């Protein structure tokens, strides 16, 4: 487990409230405010989930071996409803629970490049207290191609070798604004931003 | 990587045909003929998939910690069509693939206690030549409960803590004949039996 995590005292899961003025808080606030300067952050929690971390780090090492010295990992955003937060914190992103996106590039879990996209009420639905929830997520985007609405897995790189897959798909390979992943443990929910108008 | 695997010349995937009449072949054959003695076995292959094995073993160690005992694994059967075999050998079982058979106990991957159940033509579909395909699968069934139609994950053990889930579901808790799992890397395809009626 990473050495800068708080001691969890044999526990397997903890949310750690960050302090404004720490580089760790300030980098996430800045990444968010870059496209959502109209909203205000209530708090930023670091998600310490030992099992999700272990399974994700195994998938990352495998994709680092399989791919040719790629940057396989991106830090992306995911807006969701309050009712989903306890499940995501504990169990991560389940494609079987994902909504149809208004532009579908496949049946999987969607992640945004820009906080502004995730900040829409469609994704980060305001709870009964007007709190919106957005995860900051390590995603194994790996080698990607433009997706299509029919996909239940990423497409093959080569139609004559149908099992050798792209790692993820995007809306546009030149100017990616979203990624879709189709496997468990391809995404680590690292931070939860709680925010308001 | 387990002792009984054979050398892979630094490769990460191999299908290894078992030698008839040796101890490993005999063991797997006996599990099949216990309920399928009227069938003809053409061959048995050991599936040596390093990445699938690693991801599965990580989930096993996690479930052994969580359940506080090491009785979490069962050896079960899975019949499928010839066209799904390459995908299962490389990627394992995927709840998102199944646009085919019934899902009465939930939208997960189905496994049989008896080879005779998996030997049905609706699962192990005969190809042009009457060849049928069935996997022998290590499944992390863990603590299980009765399933029902529409489940996307196992139910919670107590709805007072709705994120602490059962590991799998079954048709019948007292005398199970099938198990359903809802997460990637909860099942390792260990052997592929090629056979005919
Ligand atoms: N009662 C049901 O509706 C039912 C659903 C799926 C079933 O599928 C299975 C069960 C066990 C194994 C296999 C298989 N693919 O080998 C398929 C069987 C019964």
């Amino acid at each position: 487990l990473p050495e800068h995590w708080t001691d969890m005292n044999h526990q397997l899961f903890c949310m750690v409230q960050l302090e404004p003025g720490q580089s760790e808080y300030n980098t996430i606030k800045d990444k968010f405010t870059r496209t959502c300067s109209s909203y205000a952050i209530e708090k930023i929690e670091r998600i310490q989930n030992a099992f999700l971390w272990q399974s994700y780090q195994v998938k990352k090492r495998q994709m680092d071996i399989k791919n040719d010295h790629k940057n396989n990992e991106r830090l992306l955003f995911h807006g969701t409803d309050a009712d989903s937060v306890p499940y995501v914190n504990q169990h991560g992103f389940n494609r079987s629970c994902a909504g149809k996106n208004a532009v579908s590039y496949g049946k999987g879990t969607y992640f945004a490049v820009d906080a502004s996209y995730s900040a829409k009420d469609t994704y980060s639905k305001p709870d009964s207290n007007g709190r919106k929830h957005m995860y900051v997520v390590r995603v194994l985007t790996g080698v990607f191609t433009k997706g299509r609405a029919g996909l239940v897995t990423p497409p093959p790189k080569n139609p004559h070798n149908p099992t050798d897959l792209f790692d993820s798909v995007t809306n546009n390979t030149r100017s990616p604004k979203l990624f879709v992943v189709f496997f468990d443990n391809q995404a680590y929910p690292e931070y939860l931003i709680t925010f308001t108008a």
